[PDB]
């Protein structure tokens, strides 16, 4: 199962439209190009990505991509997997800026919700639809934040110390005492979700510096009846919302090895994985037993021109990787 991956452009921001930006990303159907503004007569780059949202203008424009859209596309396609046993993992990467939360998390407001809010709807809608008495489900959520390689738990604020990422001697990495609430409503993970937004560190000592993990332990419990046991179906839905790559540093290693992973599965010995914390927990969604699916954020402007391209060139090296899946049954 290769890495899927999409690119989602967005309308200008204040700073762009202060500088009169031009746009420098064209697409069209599957293709994103984008233009070099410092040297026009060269020939500009394209790539090649398994979804193009292109979302500079507005609604109003017939090809225009919505929340909903993006959702209803790369959302409910990894819910799916999900809902098939599939560990999975979408993770928001890009600039600083590019508008990474606000496809993963978006506002809690009119017609204007991400990824992560919109997977959550989903996934009790679809559970609540059941017919089967047979099949009972159990819904587990953690949120966590990452910064300067620190863990703190976005659901115990209470909780002031910064928790240890650990190796399982059997079952793989894990960070320790956080946080594993059960849910049995959309309404209450909204809530923990929202009490998470809250809690989260972006002050102005600026921009995100840290990476949001939001993880769903889905497990499905099929009963069958003559026998009394009771096949568990588990997957693990990790939802990544990361800093932007952004224009001794601890407060960048994740990203800068985040880089470094990713292209050396792409190569694909050794992988520093355990170099940052990030690659560490993720290490499974990576190259691991995970379906999973980068949506690369990019700035539409032209003085962006070098952060964007090194975007669209990790995209496409994304694309690349390969991993090895199979149920959880
Ligand atoms: N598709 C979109 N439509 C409308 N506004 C958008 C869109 N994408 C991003 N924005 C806005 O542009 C800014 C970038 O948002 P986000 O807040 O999405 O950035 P990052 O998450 O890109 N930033 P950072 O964490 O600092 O690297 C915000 O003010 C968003 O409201
Ligand atoms: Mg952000």
């Amino acid at each position: 199962a290769s890495v899927k991956v999409a690119v989602r452009v967005r309308p200008f921001n204040s700073r762009e439209m202060s500088r009169d930006s031009k746009c420098i990303i064209q697409m069209s159907g599957s293709t994103t190009t984008i233009v070099n503004p410092k040297q026009p007569k060269e020939t500009p780059k394209s790539f090649s990505f398994d979804y193009s949202y292109w979302s500079h203008t507005s609604p109003e424009d017939i090809n225009y991509a919505s929340q909903k859209q993006v959702y209803r596309d790369i959302g409910e396609e990894m819910l799916q997997h999900a809902f098939e046993g599939y560990n999975v993992c979408i993770f928001a990467y890009g600039q600083t800026g590019a508008g990474k939360s606000y496809t993963m998390m978006g506002k809690q407001e009119k017609d204007q919700q991400g990824i992560i809010p919109q997977l959550c709807e989903d996934l009790f809608s679809r559970i609540n639809d059941t017919t089967n008495d047979n099949m009972s489900y159990s819904v587990e959520v953690s949120y966590m934040e990452i910064y300067c390689e620190r863990v703190r738990d976005l659901l115990n604020p209470k909780n002031k110390g910064n928790l240890r990422v650990r190796e399982h001697p059997l079952l793989g990495p894990y960070v320790e005492d956080l946080s594993k609430l059960a849910v049995t409503s959309y309404n209450d993970i909204q809530d923990l979700m929202d009490s998470g937004n809250k809690p989260r560190t972006v002050a102005a000592t600026t921009s995100s510096r840290s990476h949001a993990v939001f993880n769903i332990i889905f497990t499905q419990k099929r009963h069958d009846a003559e026998t009394n046991i009771t096949t568990e179906k588990v997957s693990k839905i990790s939802l990544v919302d990361l800093a932007g790559s952004e224009r001794g540093a601890n407060i960048n290693k994740s990203l800068t090895t985040l880089g470094k992973v990713i292209s050396a599965l792409a190569e694909m010995d050794f992988i520093p994985y355990r170099d940052s914390v990030l690659t560490w927990l993720l290490r499974e969604n990576l190259g691991g037993n995970s379906r999973t699916a980068m949506v690369a954020a990019l700035s539409p402007a032209d003085i962006n021109y070098d952060e964007t391209l090194s975007t669209l060139r990790y995209a496409d090296r994304a694309k690349q990787i390969r991993n090895t899946v199979s149920v959880n049954h």
